[PDB]
């Protein structure tokens, strides 16, 4: 086989999620997680008489401690058939030695398994924020449940009252809404993150677009994301104060292509919240010799011999998505 | 002749059809084409405990693996006496010596020959993605049927029941059949190109004429490509979760140009359908014994004399253009 | 005299149809033009087996050939009683010289007529794209038609019962009745440039208005072309996938200005429809002597005695502007 | 223990309101404050023979000059147990090693405690220019209260009389109220920072909404500033002259967040206001020994013995922040 530190990859490609929100990473050296383990946020010393000690604080962490790592690994072999992806300047000399050919195939495998993955982070980072509850369910494994301890306040829905759609999409004003729905934000609110027909029945109302800063020059950074993710992230640009960003993604199914974000649904929160990467540990004795149980993902190649005469290049890992706020963001259900 | 590296043009102009849904590509090593050894789809991230070895994920399904590449070979002389083009700014002292003329004849050839391949290429496409079948015919060469394996069902007939011309073009909503067959998209619905005179009795309905997106706001991407393809395509606009787009490619025959679509159809896609870019292999010696078997194109110049005392260059390829999945567009033939 | 290589001109003031639509040049190296020397268009690609060798294509063009061009040719004196433009920041040390004051005017000459040469070829494309016919007569010329093959269609006059003149201000749109004139356009319709009187009558509808999009920046291109004829172009604005120019440039007779377009009159094409600018020999005894027969322009400086004693310069050459397809325009007389 | 010397945070993020009112500091080497000791206002002048020698002029204008600094002191332990937020690849081993890991933890430590103190500061100035005196009291340390001199005429309560709740929203125009208490400013008014509910029925009023100047990048060049902390600030723009600014932090007490402003009330403040940033000593004899008895804060770090057998690090700071003039601002609760 090929040794571990086969992986030339160091791409990012973060799909919006893992690299708007959850900037900030934390592995494990155990099998759950503890998160009290997390330092947490500071309660502001207070006054002292300059004569006595003092009341030293360690803020004590998180209360709930006992949730279950997302561990994860998908399966491929590297049969020496797959014909070769091409790509611009490819000298096809070397396509004679099949030392070139299977070692270019076990990298396109590990782009493989890392997109593949990357996929399903970013849904629980979706299924995180859009309810503030998250399922993790599947075959060869238990129905987890996950609350993150979202507030009935920040799910608010667009079925009741009157919407968005029954109404006249020529003289409403759609803010009277959005303030309304973000004041119960715990925090300044600059992100708008739109759904695709989210955004659309809500600039069909003419009072958007005339104050809608179109602009390409714009003072939020957010066209870094659009730089990288050019395909599913659309930045409109100022709505006045806050951001939009219109959301496209897709998630390829057992047999077929979803999308992320439930079609009548849009998000209201801030740029610089925090949201927790959370890495359980990788469970393999291959892993304990060399000590590297506290890490992201896990590769490793080998050929099994007895009745499957095959051999295997796997990637394991275990996220557990979380969020430090349950209640920094507000999702619309929109109607 | 000339060095068989004369063939840079770096010109990369698909027509709608090679950048839009066949991006990926795949030359092979033998002359007819296995599906077995493309990569396939990438599944979600199927879970499992840490308990038991995984599942293996392979592609599977296919039920015919064995096709016949669209093997074509384009034809021109050398002569030096066709009426060059005058490039904007430059010296006529090269214009005397034809040693330059014909190192620039060879280079207007190839765009020709680029252009041609170009158009087989993206009618052949076109041809696979409007019905499902296949049919490539030469001049007592050859024929080979091919079916792509669509469903029956997504090739539906406006002329079913009834049709929008006798339909009310004013009160009237088309929307509700756009939902309807988008039913069996097998996937999410983004691209709705409409044909030229297609789309000009779509338009005749009143409340058409305003939920659609007339403004210059891009939803990802798609006026970087219009403005390459500014000869046959139309940007029209939003359609709220799709844009709407018509194309009005034309193909020249022996002596005229005819339009790549039926008079009255429409197709209903995603945007990030995953199509392939196969290309069969070289049948030449010269190729073979220099090891370039497996390519796209493939360049040679050489002298021929006795009865065509001339010169000759060529570029022989064989596209099989294919497609995934067929049943991830519905082609609704209007009338 | 002034030697030949005195050509330092470098400025490309091309009035918005010989940037636009002429791109190509097609210089001849006979007296006559034969118009089926052009390259032509190729056909698909003669699907071929790859056993047997096939067929070599040729492209011949069009069958009507005997056309013959125009003759201007603009000739001036340097009498040195020229009161020269005082240059900013220059020395009038150097304006002693007689020589350097002889200079100066021949190059503020070449500019003269540089001037004058450019509008003959622009009312030539005018007029081809206004009816597809082509006159041109004049003293000592022998008056010479020219057909481009244009059908009537591309000529309709809104002359009916109903005229946008004549019709509600503001309840009517537009549109329907573009897309109307645009549908035989053998090609999707990309400039609706505007006589600005006809315009006048054109804004008048508010539904143009209330979608007009007149933000700055047509494509971020047309201006990058449109910007140096700061004179007579102007852009409007965007009707969606579509942008609005108006021209009002003049060609002056020998007293007074003329427009070159119609009043109340409106064209219909694409930026990209190819259109050749073919010239012909220069019949110079000296141009035959250098080899430049083929050529766009051709100075000249010499010194004549006896009956005209002077010293003149000399321009000379041969437009016969022509576009591939005269009917991929139509032109709407407004009324 | 660890240097004295380290200290490299030089990362100022003082919430707002160190950085735009109270610029100027004042460090003092006596353990109580002297208020006549800052220059404070010198006067105009005297009109004086050019012979005669004037007198000298004084520097008086304070008369209550006696106040107890805010001591305070936070401390914290530096046991190697917690778990630590891996940054993005530059661990591979260093993780191993204790007293790397030990000064990362220091480091992480001190970055964690200056927010304490930050609160500190803050809430002393929200006190300040709130309602114009202040309080100073916490557990083992002694109640003292503050005396800006605030006049009442800047604590107007909207409640009073005809307040914005019982108003219009559509016709009203709330500008007549901003000049009716921007009268008793004591210098032009630019600051009118609100809270987000305070601001969001002020939002509501339509005078606002066409006479609110949201044009980002505007004349003032506070924005440069707010969108460093912009976590929990918004900018809400222009209102003409002036400048309106919506506050929403939240100082986070021994276990929860809480807002630092009463809902309903809002700031009238010129954008030069002259605010002390006076603080007490280090009655530290081991500070002492080393003459840093005045400075702004004070680090140590020291190894405990026999009942809390740990190692402590020591942050001590007084803070007493003041103000040139008490009334300067005007503080108005909303209704």
């Amino acid at each position: 086989a090929q040794l571990l530190a086969a992986n030339e990859q160091k791409f990012k490609f973060d799909p919006l999620f893992l690299r708007l929100f959850f900037r900030e990473s934390y592995p494990f050296t155990t099998e759950k997680v503890y998160l009290s383990q997390i330092p947490g946020l500071v309660n502001m010393a207070l006054y002292v008489s300059p004569i006595v000690s003092g009341e030293v604080i360690r803020s004590r962490g998180g209360s709930t401690s006992e949730f279950t790592p997302g561990y994860v690994k998908p399966k491929h072999e590297v049969n020496p058939q797959m014909t070769l992806r091409r790509l611009p300047d490819e000298d096809p000399q070397n396509l004679a030695d099949p030392a070139y050919r299977r070692r270019r195939i076990i990298m396109q495998n590990m782009r493989d398994e890392e997109l593949a993955i990357a996929q399903v982070e970013e849904m629980q980072a979706v299924s995180a924020v859009l309810k503030g509850k998250y399922t993790m369910t599947g075959e060869a494994f238990d129905p987890v449940e996950v609350d993150m301890g979202r507030s009935e306040e920040n799910n608010i829905t667009q079925s009741g009252g009157t919407e968005w759609s029954k109404r006249d999409k020529s003289t409403y004003d759609p803010t009277d809404d959005i303030e309304a729905y973000a004041l119960n934000a715990s925090g300044v609110v600059n992100i708008i993150v739109f759904d695709p027909k989210g955004w659309a029945l809500f600039r069909s109302f003419k009072a958007v677009k005339e104050k809608l800063d179109t602009r390409r020059g714009s003072n939020s950074e957010l066209e870094t994301a659009v730089k990288d993710l050019g395909k599913a992230v659309s930045y409109k640009g100022m709505y006045g104060d806050v951001a939009i960003v219109v959301y496209s993604g897709q998630y390829v199914e057992n047999g077929v292509k979803k999308n992320f974000l439930p079609d009548n649904t849009m998000v209201l929160g801030n740029t610089q919240a925090r949201g927790l990467r959370t890495y359980g540990c990788i469970q393999d004795a291959d892993a304990q010799r060399e000590g590297i149980n506290a890490s992201a993902r896990y590769p490793k190649n080998w050929v099994t011999t007895g009745d499957p005469a095959r051999e295997f290049t796997m990637i394991q890992s275990a996220p557990l998505m979380l969020l430090a706020d349950p209640d920094e963001f507000v999702s619309v259900q929109l109607a």
